[PDB]
């Protein structure tokens, strides 16, 4: 679990969105595994606006933050689980690191701010949903 709180927005994995998120919806995209809802209070996270490929992510299944090198956002064919079908996920970055399904929502950050959130992984892979292109998160 986990979210980004920037301005009056809450950014979560689309597959973990609550009824309150859907009832206060700003934007959602299934191909990216992202959903954004509106908040009453202002958040403290800042979004990175950069092309960093090194940063640190939070892993809830280890209570630890790990430094990682990650790929540029791309369209990767994903994993067919017994929970979910196999499909193309867009704007996805991969790194070598531990993850479990419940780690989704953990933040990946660089020197500039928040880069994205945990969304895919396995066999020592963790994939993150990028948010650096969503410029509108910084206003309105
Ligand atoms: C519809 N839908 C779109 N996206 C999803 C979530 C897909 N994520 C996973 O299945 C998953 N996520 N992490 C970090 C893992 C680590 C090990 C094994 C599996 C996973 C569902
Ligand atoms: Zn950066």
């Amino acid at each position: 679990s986990g979210a980004i709180y920037v301005g009056n927005y809450r950014v979560v994995n689309r597959h973990l969105a609550t009824h309150n998120d859907w009832a206060n919806l700003v934007w959602e995209d299934s191909s990216r595994d992202l959903l954004v809802s509106s908040t009453t209070a202002q958040g403290c996270d800042t979004i990175a606006r950069c092309d960093c490929q090194t940063g640190v992510y939070y892993c809830s299944s280890r209570r630890k933050h790990y430094p990682v090198s990650f790929s540029k956002p791309s369209l990767i064919f994903v994993e067919a689980s017994e929970y979910y079908p196999a499909r193309y996920q867009s704007h996805l970055m991969l790194a070598v690191g531990h993850s479990e399904p419940g780690d989704c929502g953990g933040i990946l950050r660089c020197q500039h701010g928040v880069v994205g959130i945990v969304s895919t992984g396995g066999n020592g892979l963790v994939g993150f949903a990028d948010v650096r292109d969503l410029l509108w998160l910084d206003e309105e």
